[PDB]
DNA sequence: GGGTATTCGCCGCGTACCTCTCCTAGCCCGCAAGTATCCTATTCCTTGCAGCGGT
């Protein structure tokens, strides 16, 4: 069981770290982006990767 | 030249997460530490020159 709201940030590319050791967040993988595009949902996707 | 066959080389092969370990090799030069050696004294003996009483 794990959670993250606002923690650290990677260095080269500003994205949340990964893994439970560091306080990282989950990964909104490619297939999930496809899935969100399949709905009419556009605002949520745009915010979720911007 | 030309239509064809055969070979060569490049491109590709699922998502998300958890645990662990390990991450250049070799030379070189200053440098700390530890040591064997060399000069430093003391005691005995036998010389060589300058003062010195004595007449």
């Amino acid at each position: 069981m794990h959670a993250r709201s606002t923690g650290s940030y990677s260095l080269v590319t500003q994205q949340p770290l990964g893994g439970k050791a560091q306080f990282g967040g989950q990964r909104f993988g490619e297939m999930e982006v496809w899935a969100l595009e399949a709905y009419g949902a556009a605002y949520t996707l745009q915010e979720m990767l911007t």
